[PDB]
């Protein structure tokens, strides 16, 4: 099932997920439908928060074909290196942007879909939606890294977009 995100200024988008404590047949539909919701959006990213589940689960494919999966449970960074910055969006803070720096290149552990432990390094387009999305799992939103003026025209502009869209 497709599930409702939720879009600024939802308090609920300010919690911090507690860690998944076993990845079960509960777990796993969560992170399908969680896909099915990326897909519909036409996003490359989506964290739990994002669809009011407070629980460190995330999902993402930054591929072209959008047929590359990637699931991370509980993931913890484990080393960060380079430094870089593009003009990132999000679902939650529909049609605005940021040029937001990070990281280049991370390193993270995680559980997949099947509960299996992992590592990855990631780098590209790639680190960036795992840091954006690993920054959702602690209530934090691009629009952190702005100045207020620029926080404010944002909340204004999805609040527009919002009432614009609720017909
Ligand atoms: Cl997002
Ligand atoms: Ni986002």
């Amino acid at each position: 099932s497709v599930l409702q995100v939720l879009h600024i200024p939802d308090e609920r988008l300010r919690k911090v997920a507690k860690p998944v404590e076993e990845v079960n047949a509960e777990i796993q539909r969560i992170v399908d439908d969680m896909f099915e919701t990326m897909y519909a959006e036409e996003g490359i990213g989506l964290a739990a928060t994002q669809v009011d589940i407070h629980q460190r689960i995330i999902v993402i494919d930054v591929s072209e074909n959008r047929d590359e999966r990637l699931v991370l449970i509980n993931p913890e960074l484990l080393e960060k290196s380079g430094e870089t910055g593009i003009e990132e969006g999000c679902l939650s803070i529909p049609e605005q942007r940021a040029l937001v720096p990070r990281a280049e290149k991370v390193k993270i552990r995680a559980l997949d879909r099947d509960g299996k432990p992992f590592e990855l390094e990631a780098d590209g387009l790639l680190a960036i939606c795992i840091q954006h999305e690993m920054d959702h799992l602690v209530g934090k939103l691009f629009m952190d890294y702005l100045s207020p003026l620029k926080q404010q025209r944002i909340r204004q502009k999805v609040e527009k977009l919002d009432r614009l869209k609720a017909r």
